[PDB]
């Protein structure tokens, strides 16, 4: 098993949604691109990605408060992109695009796997529902 973190949330606000899994928000006063943690839109499936996109808009938009987690690994990725676990009024928007079938659970890296298996909960859920992604 790998080490275990508490993490904790940050405060942010939203800048601007940009699609299902990244978003721009002003993070200690700074604008910031982040990346959401552990998905992606499918590989072999892209048919839902602008609902992916249009779905964490809404959330992002009508949040009254965003809340940024990064795991206990990299906080930023090869781009220089924050890498977070985002929250919307408490729900986590990386857990509510999985859920949905909107996006896969992808990018699993040791290092930032705190809710890898929440996540992954999620997902054999949407799987078994044969929901949006998983509809063939
Ligand atoms: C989610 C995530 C993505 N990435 C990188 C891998 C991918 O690199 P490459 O660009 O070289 O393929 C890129 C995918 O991001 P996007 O899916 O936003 O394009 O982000 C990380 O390095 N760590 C992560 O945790
Ligand atoms: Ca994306």
């Amino acid at each position: 098993a790998t080490s275990t973190k508490k993490l904790h949330k940050e405060p942010a606000t939203l800048i601007k949604a940009i699609d299902g899994d990244t978003v721009k928000l002003m993070y200690k006063g700074q604008p910031m691109t982040f990346r959401l943690l552990l998905v992606d839109t499918p590989e072999f499936n892209e048919k839902y990605g602008p609902e992916a996109s249009a779905f964490t808009k809404k959330m992002e938009e009508n949040a009254k408060k965003i809340e940024v987690e990064f795991d206990k690994g990299q906080r930023t990725d090869k781009y220089g992109r924050g890498l977070a676990y985002i929250y919307a009024d408490g729900k986590m928007v990386n857990e509510a695009l999985v859920r949905q079938g909107l996006e896969k659970v992808a990018y699993v890296y040791k290092g930032n796997n705190t809710h890898e298996q929440l996540l992954r909960k999620a997902e054999a859920q949407a799987k078994k529902e044969k929901l949006n992604i998983w509809s063939e």
